[PDB]
């Protein structure tokens, strides 16, 4: 099996998304060895569910989002063999977090399929509404197609 791990701040806005897109687009693929978790890189929010307008932004496209939010720990850089960062400051992160030598591939999502400018996932959480929920889902959308394509299935 193939690992994939979604990595956000807080695991509550951006990595739910892209770890349900991420399993959506593995199945529309018909790719059925690659497992997708997330997590996150600080603990406020261990426990809970999704924000309110990820699940809602979901829904929308006719997903669903039951994850629970757990942090990151450091045997996940012995599981897994992709972990995603969603912007630089999550690349920061898991670099100090990383064990030297540790197998996970470090990535940022937006490398893949976005185009330059539009490669950062930015965090929504501070907007009103949800329309950071809804570009965040967009470019996963894309990053997660080109990863699986490069990289999954060569």
């Amino acid at each position: 099996v193939r690992k994939v791990l979604m990595i956000c701040l807080g695991n509550i806005c951006r990595s739910p998304i892209a770890e349900v897109v991420m399993v959506d687009t593995l199945e529309k693929a018909n790719v059925k060895d690659v497992e997708v978790d997330s997590a996150a890189i600080g603990g406020w929010h261990v426990g809970n569910r999704a924000d309110p307008r990820a699940i809602s932004t979901l829904q929308k496209h006719g997903l669903k989002c039951t994850h629970i939010v757990r942090q990151i720990r450091k045997q996940d850089f012995s599981e897994f063999d992709y972990i995603f960062g969603m912007d630089e400051d999550n690349m920061s992160e898991l670099r100090r977090l990383a064990p030297k030598g540790s197998k996970a591939e470090l990535l940022m999502l937006g490398d893949f399929g976005l185009e330059k400018k539009n490669r950062i996932i930015e965090d929504p959480y501070y907007e009103r509404g949800a329309e950071g929920f809804e570009t965040a889902y967009q470019q996963c959308v894309v990053a997660c197609a080109a990863f699986m394509k490069e990289r999954l299935q060569k």
